[PDB]
């Protein structure tokens, strides 16, 4: 005889607050991931890439995921484990098109991280 079985590896619990954006993303966590849709996700991803803020092997998870609504709440949770900057980036990059249904916003706009352009041409495949 054989048999089967399966678990869970979820996990996100924040000691403290880590920072403004990162706190927010869980607050407007449902929201962000039913507004943000595919193209947002693949857009605030690619950001956060020439920052060289995401590992490439969390990018890869993500990208494999069953549905997109999933990618969007991935990315909150492994948010918590990269810093502050990461979560920082999703709250503007949403602000950067449009989502009203996603307000209020936080008391935060400005990025912080160079006077500079953010970017020229998306990423190559």
């Amino acid at each position: 005889m054989h048999h089967h079985h399966h678990h869970g590896s979820g996990s996100g619990l924040v000691p403290r607050g880590s920072g403004i954006a990162q706190q927010w993303i869980q607050s407007k966590r449902e929201a962000i991931v039913s507004q943000m849709t595919e193209a947002c996700l693949n857009q605030s991803l690619d950001a956060l890439l020439s920052r060289d803020l995401i590992m490439k092997e969390d990018y890869e998870l993500i990208s494999t995921k069953p549905t997109r609504t999933a990618k969007v709440r991935q990315l909150l949770d492994t948010s918590d484990i990269q810093g502050e900057e990461f979560a920082r980036v999703i709250v503007q990059k949403l602000k950067d098109n449009k989502q009203m249904g996603l307000q209020p916003y936080p008391e935060v706009l400005l990025v912080s991280r160079t006077p500079s352009s953010n970017v020229l041409q998306n990423k190559t495949l």
